[PDB]
């Protein structure tokens, strides 16, 4: 059976574009159709029975929303689980989108075998199976086809590398999804090029942020206490850090005071031991020209002076019967988690944040955690969440009153929250496993999902022992190369500072701060103001401007800021040159060279330790 | 044998030809053409709808006078069989402690099968109480034991007078280690013989006897008298007042609340400034002391953190974190008595209280799985959740001599006292005066000889009290009188709360208990170890062929030789008394030797109980 350019068989379907290329192929894996049960009424193709003879609500509806776009609405509705296997295709077909992951490849590459698991916001820092804090049920092909899985679906995702398939599953057994009868539905749209079809899908499904964060956050470096000091942060260390930033002649968007400044997790005011005179600390920081943000989280531990208050006022996520709080474990221990569906728990959280601003003139907050992997398997909330990841959304709404200098590390339809979105903890390693090579794939993936204001975590990574190339801190060359690429991303955050290394590392950092300020920042601010209208990302893949270009489809070592700044950092140790691809148009190099014969690969393009290759539209 | 199997159910007859058991299949019907016989085994492979089935009936003749029928129905589809109680002449005993306790068993209205698990029935007429067994006995000398394997749920239907026996795994605290309903129906010559066979087969006997003074001297509890507000001064004033009114004491039981928070084991220094001195004074005044304990650690307990970190608590289903519970004293965790570490932790605190304060033993309160979460996990798995109650009652074993528990799930071989759940200060069968004999008989039937019928006069809860503030004078006296003849006797609201006559009546019944009742209780207690027979016996125990003895809920036996007939109604100075076969000497000296007989309008004044001794 043919529905426009879609071939339906018993065991699956395939779709072609007008050129006659196969741009989508899908197998039914929880059963087969009985084609004799299928009838066509206009654009609608419905089927009533499976091949085994079970009743079924299946349909394919053809929709022509534009002259150059054909969409296919698909529904398979049976307690029997639904699975369709979406084939990525041959080596020339490259896919983008889905979730932030621990090992982030661009284009998407998933190794081995994974049985479908809940497609929900998880902390992937320790897990290569899980799906990260920022995700969307959206996959885009370099062959100008895209799939959006319906928000209704109790959606689980697996993969099979042998047949290079995504396993799309709807199920209600062994999952944190509740019903408001499994149901897998989605829309496949086919366009003329990858950029056009992407823009159609983004405008249809994702909201835009309508505001821009503080302009200094797109220019001056952010300074975090976390990687430098860890939990042992205190009043003296914060002031010594602030002083050292000024003496080494660096600007600051703000200083972010991290874990731990409270006596217990759940308390909001300062530990009087480690911060004897917080008021004085903030007065000195204000006088020295530092805005300040504070690390906050949705947890109240059992030994918090606020745990009792939360239980009695019922501000916590509950066990399934909805009567008592449910205990959770996070990286800082055991307690409850605040229910952001509950107006009282929202007012309670907000009240403590407004008190910290009122008292200490704190500008905004680092909103840490927010993943449903830190909620119990099965739970209840003041308002029901059949889709559990909507809890992540509700937590990110806590940033709205302080959006201007706020960061969150989760996004579930959080795109219209006009704050920064931080990548989960990068490790001080070179590789794609949360390392230097993960940065461009991860930022591109997040940008694709409609989150323009991206903070790529910490320059040099978090320097976790056993996860650090160089033992104690990231090795010198890793720090420099990271610093360089980080200078061209929308927000830039140091923790382990340049003066931990040597005068040359400091000099390189000062150079990239100055270059960021004069070249990058004016363009970031223009593009940030443009988001409100266009909904286009700030960090763009090479294929954005060269959508018909197979090399631009594959590249993970280069990116664009808007359409006009092309960046090609060195991402390998012991290299003073790299290959640079210029995809289309005329490009002026940082040294003044005019390249007007494109597309072209520049072979062995010189880039010394203290340099990055960048090119501007001509 | 004498079992007729049809498609829709079966019936069983005794050798006299009476129908002693009738059961309907309610989750399907048998295809009789699928049934074949190999010796005593009758197996069937398909239902009437044509579904595959593991069904069998095996005939077993274990004794000359006993025929048993092993039945299995094994299908995720729930199994339900409806057991018919029969006509008005058929009377049934056993099952669970209930809020409204009738004898024989009477269940009103309609109840969908619900989990047959240890619950706190104080506020609930549907639920099954802390002491229960899947065991039902007929006055027609038939009994059923439901297999321990069954994920067993019980309902009832008063219209057809049926028990609804259900096996299901959906919406229940039962986990599997495929629903399965199996049971054994045994038929004997008389109700007492068949009961003794079933008890010896299924229930263990306690091999030890509690402290002899617990069967003689009254127990004194602070609970109904003082409530939570109990203090060091109040405990000492109570102890003094017991001595000044010339009463003996087995021991004084200090109840809720003596700790700063629930989960702490040592004394609140505010309400008990010098606990050591309090216990020294009580010891000098000749008082043994027991302490109220429970399996909960509240979130505001200084011990909650320790329990979380050492993982001593019942967990949520994934078995990683503690699960919070609500009980009558707030929100916290519950200790996992499947966990050796949590058992050692609990025991350690109890041994410290004995070592420090010379406390004799403990009141082990709660223990029902209705205070555990719907779905939970434990160090060792409990596919049958009520085994948690068993594991909690094992905490009494080292202090059994003066211990009480209020739950029993195969806890019979734990040689401590078993307390009825809170009696209310009312006359009726809803935890009132009329509930006492049915409840004690029901518990005795399940192989628990050492029974404590809670508090003389009840707990005096406002809105659940005949007389407002305390139980009305006549209720207190009648309760006191029947309580004097039960295996253990516990006052809380004391006689001197009322008047000199109530005190005098209490002193009389204390003296009578000491000289008549206590020597017999101790003999029968020592006999349990060998016979496994209860102390408190129904009239039908000695008169098993007697239809009147089958029905009576207002009389009981201590052993075979002491017959008790208390007044259980306000404004009555007489009652009808039934004497079964044999010769009886009344408390006034009258020889009744023309029996069985109904004594009509037998005089019993306010300060008296009717009792008779074998002659
Ligand atoms: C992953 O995909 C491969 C290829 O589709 C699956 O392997 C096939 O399995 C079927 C049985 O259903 C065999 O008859 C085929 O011969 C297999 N083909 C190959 C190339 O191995 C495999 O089953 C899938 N794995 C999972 C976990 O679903
Ligand atoms: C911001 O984005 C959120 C999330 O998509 C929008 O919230 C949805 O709004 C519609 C219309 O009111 C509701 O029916 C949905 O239930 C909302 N979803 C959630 C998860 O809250 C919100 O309206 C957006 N606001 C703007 C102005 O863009
Ligand atoms: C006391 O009673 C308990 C419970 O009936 C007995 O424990 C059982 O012992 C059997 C056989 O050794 C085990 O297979 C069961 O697992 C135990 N059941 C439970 C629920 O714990 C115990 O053995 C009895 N002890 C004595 C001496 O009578
Ligand atoms: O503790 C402060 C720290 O928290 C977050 O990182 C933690 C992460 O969420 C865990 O998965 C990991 O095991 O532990 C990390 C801390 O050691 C946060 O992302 C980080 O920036 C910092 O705020
Ligand atoms: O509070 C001590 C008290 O506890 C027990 O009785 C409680 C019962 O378990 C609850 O169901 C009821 O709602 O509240 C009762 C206390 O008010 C116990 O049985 C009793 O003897 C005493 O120890
Ligand atoms: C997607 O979900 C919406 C809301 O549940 C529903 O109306 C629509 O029909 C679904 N689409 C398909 C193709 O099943
Ligand atoms: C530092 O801040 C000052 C004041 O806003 C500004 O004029 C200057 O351009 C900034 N320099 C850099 C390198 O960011
Ligand atoms: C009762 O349960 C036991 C243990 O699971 C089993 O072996 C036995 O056969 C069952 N009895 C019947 C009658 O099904
Ligand atoms: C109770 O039994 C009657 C008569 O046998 C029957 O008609 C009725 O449906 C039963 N009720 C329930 C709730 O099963
Ligand atoms: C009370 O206890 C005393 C001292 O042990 C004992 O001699 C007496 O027989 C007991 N009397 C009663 C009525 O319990």
């Amino acid at each position: 059976l043919r529905a426009e350019l879609l071939d339906l068989k018993a065991g699956g379907f395939s779709i072609r574009n007008q050129k006659g290329e196969q741009v989508f192929r899908l197998a039914f894996r929880s059963g087969a159709l009985d084609l004799d049960s299928c009838s066509r009424d206009g654009a609608l193709l419905g089927c009533s029975l499976t091949a085994d003879g079970l009743p079924l609500h299946f349909f394919i509806q053809t929709v022509r929303p534009k002259d150059t776009v054909m969409c296919y609405r698909v529904r398979w509705e049976e307690g029997r689980a639904v699975e369709h296997a979406m084939f990525l295709g041959d080596a020339a077909a490259h896919w983008y989108g889905g979730a932030e992951m621990r090992t982030q490849h661009w284009p998407i590459r998933l190794d081995g075998q994974q049985e479908p698991q809940p497609f929900v916001t998880s902390d992937v820092y320790s897990s290569d199976a899980a799906f990260g804090g920022i995700l969307e049920r959206y996959w885009l092909s370099s062959r100008a086809a895209a799939i959006k899985v319906n928000d209704s679906v109790p959606f689980h995702l697996g993969w099979n590398s042998t047949e290079r398939s995504l396993r799309l599953q709807a199920r209600y057994h062994d999952t944190p999804y509740k019903p408001p009868a499994p149901e897998l539905s989605y829309r496949v749209c086919v366009g003329s090029d990858v950029t056009s079809i992407h823009k159609y899908m983004v405008r249809r499904y994702f909201n835009k942020p309508s505001r821009v964060p503080a302009p200094e956050a797109f220019r001056d470096p952010i300074w975090s206490t976390w990687a430098l000091y860890g939990r042992a942060v205190d009043q003296d260390k914060v002031l010594r850090f602030a002083q050292q930033i000024r003496l080494h002649h660096f600007n600051s968007s703000h200083l972010e005071i991290d874990d731990m400044y409270t006596p217990a997790y759940g308390d909001f005011d300062f530990d009087e031991v480690k911060f004897p005179n917080a008021s004085d600390m903030f007065r000195r920081l204000r006088d020295a020209g530092f805005r300040v943000t504070l690390w906050v989280h949705p947890f109240v531990n059992y030994n918090s002076s606020r745990f009792g208050e939360g239980v009695e006022r019922e501000l916590f996520v509950r066990e399934p019967t909805g009567r008592l709080p449910a205990l959770v474990r996070w990286w800082n221990g055991i307690g409850a988690v605040l229910d952001f569906t509950h107006p009282k728990a929202r007012d309670w959280f907000q009240g403590h944040l407004r008190r910290l601003r009122s008292r200490y003139s704190v500008a905004s907050f680092k909103f840490d955690a927010g993943e449903v992997s830190y909620l119990p398997r099965d739970f209840s909330t003041y308002r029901p969440l059949p889709d559990p990841s909507v809890w992540s959304r509700r937590y990110t709404e806590m940033a709205l009153p302080f959006f201007s200098l706020a960061e969150v590390r989760v996004g579930y339809q959080s795109q219209n929250i006009s704050c920064f979105f931080r990548l989960v903890n990068r490790d001080s390693v070179w590789g794609y496993d949360l390392g230097l090579r993960s940065l461009i794939p991860a930022v591109l993936t997040v940008s694709m999902l409609g989150y323009p204001f991206i903070l790529p975590d910490m320059v040099g990574g978090n320097a976790v022992p056993q996860r650090t190339a160089g033992g104690d801190v990231p090795e010198r060359e890793l720090y420099i190369r990271w610093l360089e690429v980080a200078a061209f991303m929308p927000a830039m955050q140091f923790s382990i500072p340049p003066w931990r290394y040597d005068a040359e590392v400091v000099a390189i950092a000062q150079k990239f701060a100055a270059l960021r300020a004069s070249l990058v920042a004016p363009l970031l601010l223009e593009l940030a103001g443009e988001v409100t209208d266009t909904g286009d990302p700030i960090v763009r893949p090479l294929w954005w401007i060269a959508p018909g270009d197979e090399t631009a489809h594959r590249i993970d070592s280069q990116f664009l800021i808007g359409d006009t700044l092309l960046v090609a950092p060195v991402l390998e140790p012991g290299k003073q040159e790299r290959d640079v691809y210029l995809p289309a148009g005329k490009w002026r190099s940082y040294k003044g060279e005019l390249f007007d014969k494109t597309p072209v690969l520049l072979t062995d393009y010189p880039v010394d330790l203290d340099e990055i290759a960048y090119f501007t539209w001509a």
